């Protein structure tokens, strides 16, 4: 089965690829795998495959660290999220996410139920388990927890059957058979979570799958529509319906090939303490405790030789700024060109720590428009910041058609050079906003509310009669016969 | 004598350093030997030397190019920056700014007068020469003149005699015997010019050299206070009287070993077109010609061999980076300090096109002063920007004593992840702009006034009882025993 239906797969290709380190010595999760891979992540090393945790006990767990994040390599740099999609190694960030867009205009292929999958090789009920018995890790010295959950999919499903919800969130052990973690707005586990405590009869049946379909868990990481089951929207983007089993304990459905599935319950009513989490931005606040939602694990079942995927995440660059940034970067593209704004791209620059979306604009188009800066900043940050695709992003950055906004340095001369501080910019304080930012949730004003900004960097003439400048560059600033003798002399000259 | 008194020595240094590419054919200085030169400063390849540049008349002259920009590798870095002041090739930044800032605190070393210098191995007179027949390069391919000074050194002095000040400005030929060039406040060029005009009695005697003690050219980029004479200050910071000789028509002094001389007035009365020109920030406005001073050449002369230097400015990295951001920092650092600010450290971020500068806080120090955000932003931000220092700078940002000012990629975390967008930043529209950055002289606001900031990235219990977090980093997320087991297996467990 395909690299990007099912993690054993892709597994094996990062393997194939040189892009793997398998490490059959013993591993400690107690802070040395989460370690290593955050090294890895910090120097855009191969990935790690630890087969050999210490506490690892009847086939549970090897640990997969950095699933999605960088290569060394300017060329494959993307290739860990093109092996999430059968895409080529080589393939761009625009190709990447035109892929995970491109389900957006169609039909959504549902999924195929089977009777058995290899997620069934295995399994352990409420008598057999114990989550505290497990090999999971201490990904930071200061977490609250072991976060069991970092790169698995949650799967909740409305009350009414209508919508059934894909995504990650993060979640730690509680005690033997309960996890806590983050279920907060606007996320689609949290807008689910509400209308099964507004139904108020049960609490909410969940499955939590670890190494699903890599395509399913680049889904599970977009803002996809409210009501927009990701099975059918993964299934219309590969082209192929997804293999899903039905749980043993509840009526929800799992990828057939899941390496690790927990079956039970997210309450309506119980809280536990949660976190402090080492988190996507680089920070964790010790001793930080706050109340989290409350999951009851009922079942484990799993694969021989099951593989946990695991993020340690946190300063630059892993899974929470190449999936989250980009993957909302992309939504918010979509988002705009579907209200009539003239952007062609946008991304989420890694030296904004993914706080920041760049959008590239159609000047073209934006002349058309006869407008101005202070209402095309309105406007925009109206779309954005008003709507889910918008959550986690505080400032977006408007440039013209000469920058390539998935070059941060790129981004950042035109931010630096084109936009006024004030004069250029509008401030949102009436929109959500992403507590886990440290400037919010541990800030000088309100933890959910405002601290958003546009910041126009279009100059003047790119709204009336086109671009007046040329860039001081080798390449704008000299003519193209110059240009290609100095290059073809260049080491003839004496230079590198 | 030596590379850091004399500008020969100095390029027989780079190319002991293997630091240089000596260009021994002919190459065109219409646009050729700034093209080479502009490839150079954007890879950080080895500074070229035109020895043969195509229409050199009589000695006049060679070209080098990228002389104060960054070498390839991290452990050099700055070494022609280092090479410019007697200092280790591996010189750090922090060691660099110190060695400029060390005169600050020193009886000044007045210059000593010699009677002849190599400057005076050949002359031309007011018959002999014509500036449109000399090699003068363009720069770039839209300027609106061939730019002869981008390197050299203005020499003006006070009407009364007491304050003699080298400075780099830019300047262009005119015809054949002058040039215009920017003379703008609040510039020290443009403070003496003001002190002939309200005299009225006559043009400012002048002198511009070029290939002057590099020592002396990096003062004459560092905006050191107003009626300071800045080879006095060269020669404090040397620790070496700098010999001087005198114009042939004047009573200006020159350095003994300048590679050429010219002689002549700066106008109190007459301009001429001046400009475009591609600069510092990056962009250049083709067909935004403007009026500049107007400098009349009354004699040239220069050693046998002359070489002049050249700056191919624009897109990162070149000497409107690495020394005018650097230095107007390290003013600044002082600048705050003898103002009782409780800062460190500064350097203008590469990724802002110098237009920031990070400020490094001694949080201990801050804590005592029992302060707030906004008293403190606003304090920083009157003392910096109602300073010349503060001119070319429109946003500081305030960081801790976690962050290393002279890591761009550190200030950027910090930026985005610290400073709440509004709320914990102060604007500015009171004090004076630089024009020269695109969204000022070329934006929606006015070109000379406003458009500062100061983003305060201090955490909230910086000012309180000390830093609340931990990064999530691999430094400050592990325990020392397992982060040195890691690094000590790592290739052991196959990671490169
Ligand atoms: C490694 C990783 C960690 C994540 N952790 C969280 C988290 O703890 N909570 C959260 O709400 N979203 C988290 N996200 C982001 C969500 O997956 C993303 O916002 C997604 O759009 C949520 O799905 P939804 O649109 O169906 O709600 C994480 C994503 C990744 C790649
Ligand atoms: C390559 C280069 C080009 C420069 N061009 C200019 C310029 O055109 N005009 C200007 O006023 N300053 C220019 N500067 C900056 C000044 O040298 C700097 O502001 C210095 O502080 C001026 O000296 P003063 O403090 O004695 O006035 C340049 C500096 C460098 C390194
Ligand atoms: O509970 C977090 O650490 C966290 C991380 C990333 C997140 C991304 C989008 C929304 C919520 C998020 C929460
Ligand atoms: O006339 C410019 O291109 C220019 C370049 C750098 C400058 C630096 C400080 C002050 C004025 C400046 C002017
Ligand atoms: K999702
Ligand atoms: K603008
Ligand atoms: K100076
Ligand atoms: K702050
Ligand atoms: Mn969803
Ligand atoms: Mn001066």
């Amino acid at each position: 089965q395909p690299a990007h239906l099912c993690f054993r797969s892709f597994v094996e290709a990062l393997k194939v690829d040189n892009d793997l380190v398998e490490i059959n010595t013993p591993i400690d999760p107690n802070l040395e795998a989460a370690a290593i891979t955050r090294r890895v992540c910090e120097t855009n090393d191969k990935a790690p495959l630890f087969n050999n945790l210490i506490g690892m006990k009847n086939g549970l767990f090897r640990i997969l660290g950095a699933p999605g994040s960088l290569r060394k390599s300017s060329a494959d740099r993307y290739g860990r999220l093109a092996r999430h999609l059968a895409l080529p190694p080589t393939a761009s960030m625009r190709e990447i996410l035109d892929k995970m867009l491109s389900a957006s205009d169609m039909p959504p292929i549902p999924p195929t139920i089977v009777p058995t999958g290899p997620c069934k090789e295995n399994s352990l009920d409420d008598s057999e388990f114990d989550l505290t018995e497990l090999p999971v890790p201490l990904i930071h010295k200061s977490d609250g927890g072991k976060y069991i959950q970092t790169y698995g999919m949650h799967i909740v499903q409305s009350p009414d059957g209508t919508w059934t919800n894909w995504s990650i969130a993060r979640a730690m052990v509680h005690d033997k058979n309960h996890l806590t973690g983050l279920v907060i707005p606007p996320q689609h586990i949290w807008q689910i979570h509400q209308m099964w405590k507004k139904e108020g009869r049960s609490d909410v049946p969940w499955a939590l799958a670890f190494g699903v379909p890599p395509a399913a868990i680049m889904a599970s990481s977009m803002p996809i529509p409210d009501g927009v089951t990701e099975a059918g929207y993964v299934g219309a983007m590969t082209g192929s319906s997804l293999e899903l089993v039905k749980c043993d304990t509840n009526d929800l459905y799992v990828p057939a090939t899941s390496e690790i599935v927990l079956e039970g319950t997210l309450s309506i009513s119980e809280t536990g303490p949660e976190g402090p989490f080492g988190e996507m931005h680089g920070y964790i606040f010790p001793g930080d405790t706050h109340l989290g939602a409350k999951y009851k694990v009922n079942r484990i079942t799993y694969r021989n030789n099951a593989i946990m995927p695991m993020s340690s995440c946190g300063r630059l660059t892993d899974e929470t700024h190449t999936m989250i940034g980009s993957l909302a970067a992309a939504e918010i593209r979509k988002l705009c060109q579907q209200n009539d704004l003239p952007i062609t791209d946008a991304f989420a620059p890694f030296e904004s720590q993914v706080t920041w979306v760049a959008l590239r604009v159609d000047t073209e188009k934006l002349r058309a428009m006869k407008t101005t800066s202070e209402g095309f900043r309105k406007r925009v940050g109206d779309v954005v910041f008003n709507h889910k695709a918008g959550y986690t992003i505080h400032r977006l950055v408007l440039v013209g058609d000469d920058i390539d906004v998935y070059e941060g340095k790129d981004v950042l001369w035109a931010f630096s050079t084109r936009c006024r501080p004030g004069m250029d910019e509008t401030l949102f304080e009436d929109v959500r906003g992403f507590p886990l930012i440290p400037y919010m949730g541990h800030g000088n004003g309100p933890a959910h509310r405002g601290g958003k900004v546009v910041s126009d960097a279009l100059m003047p003439t790119e709204y009336t009669t086109g671009r007046n400048w040329e860039a001081a560059d080798f390449n704008q600033s000299y003519p193209e016969d110059l240009k290609q003798k100095v290059l073809d002399n260049w080491t003839k000259m004496g230079f590198s």
